[PDB]
């Protein structure tokens, strides 16, 4: 990396800036065998995947990919339908990024914003992946349906990020840490901060503290209240299932399950899925990161 | 700050939980108006002179708003919820001798008056409500598109100190924003100068702005239960009502408003106006017209 007070998470494992029509996306790269990329969400960058990829890339050649306009990757300028952080764009954008390094064809797992990223790139482009893990999530199609008083208080970022800018930039720029710092908490099993790597928890710190990556993330999250949605929604009203093998693991304590049954859900959404809970809030990787690795190796492999 | 009610004095209203600030003018039939957020009881200055000249006026600041005082609140937010800031009110208007009297209230205030209406009817000659649904029937609408539109009834419910920090950063963005976006202009234009000055103020103190955050987590909580059992026990307000709304505001988002009132009062009537959520200020003649006109019969 270039940023010379940050801890490099990843021992031995390279990197790459890898160019595409909508920018670099940065990633760590390491192991040899089948390629799989790994894709992380908010407020996190691909440091996330920090406790797992290692154990990951005893099996494969693993990739772990800053997500457009996130951690290190490049911002592009958005545009009035959010179009660069729509699901739909992110996932374009990283089919590009894999076929500079020649993965045509690939394994994906991804969580919480990755993971919507992931089942959108399955949906438009399913020819691209053998097998789909998503980590965390429902569709966000789904999250909009379960709307009512219950869900949006105890769900509320979706509404507030996505308000039209300059709302949420202004609101999270006066103190950015003390509300990224709130927010990993809150997600987590336990609400503290216990189960983040403190070097880990500085990387996501500075990321939330630069003014043009909080625009990005609230972006993403207009994204997800607006096309993202009508996207999805036009998949499920039309019968379309991803056919790729897919896994869905989330946590007990985590957003997802909040009030679903999720592979009830996913199995709505895809024609051969299996999956299961973990004992964790909403951060899989970190919280869980053993058995996260075991059953993403277990489903890659197999 | 200036002075806004030319003819009015300045009151300081002494109650069990706290003194109430009002200003006072007129004569006759006594008058009580109730503001909303993020607003004072300056809001009612382009209304208020013209009922002045049938009504003794009552322009009341909430508990906890403008003036008033902040009782200590709770962990279910009770001096915040609008059962307790009817029950408050009511004491303030008996210190005047005031036990049956007229109300109006718009967004925060009208919550009040409609709890109050259904709580105390003996204490309502008569009811408006401006720009409002009850807090009930927007949470039954709270689909995507309403999470959306009215996303402040779920982000200033969150738990503290979540909203109370963020608002602290830029508060004067913040509160400015809110009155711009809910006008039909989009802009401040709709408002004196005056007026957005007295908003700001209160706004730049962190104790108010807590206070409004325990008003909203009253709104996700204790008002909707207290709604829900009326709603159960298919309670209608039986006193005389007003309801009017701004044509492009909140209230006319997700429901025909009066379609609404019907379903919560026994003796309605209403109509729009072209205006957004801040009616008495954006259309100040044709709701003082409506006002005197309903309140005088
Ligand atoms: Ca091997
Ligand atoms: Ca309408
Ligand atoms: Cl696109
Ligand atoms: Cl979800
Ligand atoms: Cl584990
Ligand atoms: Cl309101």
């Amino acid at each position: 990396g270039h940023m010379p007070d940050l801890a490099d998470l990843f021992p031995g494992f390279g990197s790459e800036w890898i160019n595409t029509s909508s920018g670099r996306i940065f990633a760590r790269v390491g192991g040899d065998g089948p390629p799989l990329l790994l894709l992380h969400g908010f407020p996190q960058t691909h440091v996330m995947w920090h406790r797992v990829a290692p154990k990951l890339a005893e099996r494969f050649k693993v990739i772990v990919a800053d997500l457009p306009g996130y951690g290190w990757s490049d911002m592009p300028e958005s545009d009035e339908q959010h179009t660069p952080y729509t699901k739909r764009a992110m996932a374009k954008q990283l089919i590009e990024a894999m076929e500079q390094l020649g993965h045509v064809h690939f394994a994906l797992a991804g969580h919480d914003r990755g993971a919507r990223v992931s089942y959108r790139l399955a949906l438009d482009s399913p020819g691209r992946l053998s097998k789909l893990a998503v980590l965390d999530i429902l569709p966000t199609y789904e999250y909009w349906q379960r709307m009512n008083r219950a869900y949006a208080l105890k769900i509320y970022h979706w509404s507030f990020l996505a308000q039209p800018a300059p709302l949420p930039e202004n609101l999270l720029g006066g103190d950015p840490d003390f509300y990224v710092k709130a927010k990993l908490a809150s997600w987590t099993r336990a609400g503290d901060l216990s189960a983040f790597d403190p070097r880990a928890v500085e990387h996501y710190r500075i990321a939330f503290a630069d003014p043009m990556r909080r625009h990005v993330m609230c972006e993403d999250y207009r994204a997800g209240a607006y096309a993202d949605f009508e996207h999805d929604k036009i998949d499920v009203e039309a019968g379309n299932k991803i056919p790729v093998p897919m896994l869905a693991l989330w946590g007990a304590s985590g957003i997802a399950q909040s009030a679903a049954t999720p592979l009830d859900v996913w199995r709505k959404w895809a024609s051969d899925v299996q999956g299961a809970p973990i004992e964790s809030g909403n951060f899989l990787p970190e919280e869980a990161p053993d058995q996260t690795a075991e059953a993403l190796v277990r489903f890659f492999s197999a």
